[PDB]
């Protein structure tokens, strides 16, 4: 006997799933994966329900400002976001104390802008939790209902809940290989001797991106090998890969992130009214994803503003990744000269993609043909800094260009300095007594 209820005000897009509101509640059949065969108790039909848009009932997802799996970078990216205010807040699962949570609040002091402050909290005995050892409260309830009533210790008081989105909705079930008949591509988006990306449409509705492959070069049977391995590879700051059309020519269908690439963003007009500590939020999304992929020791060898796309959001995920197991400015040269290329030499180009998102899509290397690039970096030459770039920033580019391939920084590393490159790391979490 198990009862959820939902979270968001959802449709049917599908043959066999439900719908519901914000409020209803459901008995669940069925677990297998992100959707799950439910029954409605307010129109008692059985449905398929996305397992993302609903929560047990009274088990603290429930509540409006509770966010789970959610890191500390992320608090602050997402309370930040169009929507939210001073005091504006949430709660989340602790990063670094697993098993326990922190408060994160909007804040603004003058001397830097609007800031987002996190608090640990403390949870024994068991009487309950708390922030301060002086004010214990039973249920986190009536602990946000306090600090909601005046700051008690606190750089601001508790104003609304983070204005939360509504999550992407899941793949249809099954829909792993799929019908290209389901498909209208019903505009060009880019093309390039390999193939074309549409904007298209999967069944009436959901928007998706679809990349065609003329064949050739590209064998057959040896995609659905990089297909399935490819699949394997989720994560947040990753293109989603969604379907795959079984006959040739191979169609690749993914996510259709609404702002095209970064590229195209950063020599756009919105994308040029965009501060340095948001570019330096980019890098460090890229960073994240880069990461990652370094995590589970795969390579890129492709990596520039181009294969990097931004959601409406302005979320930025990374492309065509290991499509060189499937045009060099932005190459080390180990693996120019040598055709080295490895996760080294991937920090070699993320560091001259660190150098176009601060120079809003510029062209690395201006003025000089890729000779007389080649030909001056065996001189030892290395990109100028920008009028506008912090030296802090410009040491990190630096740091990524070096000569030896190993004396480079780790993905892991370049991350943490980019994520709190405006924070010192004893400020962090604020500690009131
Ligand atoms: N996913 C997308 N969403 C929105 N726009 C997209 C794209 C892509 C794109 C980029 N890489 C991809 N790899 C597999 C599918 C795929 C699609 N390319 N593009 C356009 C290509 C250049 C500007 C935007
Ligand atoms: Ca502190
Ligand atoms: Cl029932």
């Amino acid at each position: 006997r198990i009862i959820v209820v939902a979270l968001y005000d959802y449709e049917a897009i599908h043959h066999e799933d439900l719908s519901f509101q914000k409020g209803d509640q459901m008995v669940v059949l069925e677990e297998s994966g992100e959707w799950w065969k439910a029954r409605s108790l307010a129109t008692r039909k059985e449905g398929y329900i996305p397992s993302n848009y609903v929560a047990r009932v009274d088990s603290l997802e429930t509540e409006e400002w509770f966010f789970k799996g959610i890191s500390r970078k992320d608090a602050e990216r997402q309370l930040l976001a169009p929507g939210n205010m001073l005091g504006s807040f949430m709660i989340r699962d602790s990063e670094t104390t697993k098993g326990s949570y922190s408060l994160s609040v909007r804040d603004y002091d003058p001397r830097q802008g609007d800031t987002v402050k996190h608090y640990k909290i403390r949870t024994l005995d068991n009487g309950g939790f708390y922030i301060s050892p002086r004010s214990t409260f039973s249920t986190l309830q009536e602990l946000v209902d306090h600090y909601k009533k005046g700051n008690d210790g606190l750089c601001q008081k508790l104003s609304v809940p983070c204005m939360s989105s509504k999550p992407q909705k899941p793949w249809e079930k099954d829909a792993w290989e799929i019908p290209r008949e389901s498909l209208k591509l019903e505009k060009k988006l880019g093309a390039g001797q390999f193939g074309e990306v549409w904007m298209a449409t999967y069944n009436k509705h959901t928007k998706v991106a679809v990349k065609t492959m003329k064949p050739g070069s590209m064998s057959v049977e040896a995609f659905l090998a990089e297909a399935n391995v490819m699949k394997t590879l989720q994560h947040d700051k990753l293109v989603k890969l969604h379907a795959v059309v079984t006959k040739e020519p191979i169609y690749i269908i993914t996510e259709f992130m609404a702002k095209g690439s970064l590229l195209d963003f950063l020599k756009s007009d919105e994308g040029s009214k965009q501060p340095l500590p948001k570019l330096i939020d980019f890098s460090a999304q890229i960073a994240e994803g880069m990461a990652f992929i370094e995590q589970r020791n795969y390579i890129h060898r492709d990596l520039r503003a181009a294969n990097i796309l931004v959601s409406a959001s302005l979320v930025c995920k990374i492309a065509d990744f290991g499509l060189a197991r499937v045009p060099i400015k932005w190459t080390a040269p180990e693996a120019i000269n040598f055709g080295s290329f490895t996760i080294k030499s991937d920090v070699w180009s993320f560091g001259i993609l660190l150098m176009e998102i601060v120079t809003y899509g510029r062209i690395p290397y201006p003025g000089m043909s890729n000779p007389e690039v080649i030909r001056a970096l065996e001189r030892g030459y290395r990109m100028p800094r920008p009028e506008n770039c912090p030296e802090e920033l410009y040491n990190i580019m630096m740091r990524c260009w070096k000569n030896r391939p190993e004396e480079r920084p780790t993905f892991e590393y370049i991350q943490s300095v980019l994520d709190d490159f405006y924070t010192a790391t004893e400020s962090q979490y604020e500690e009131i007594p």
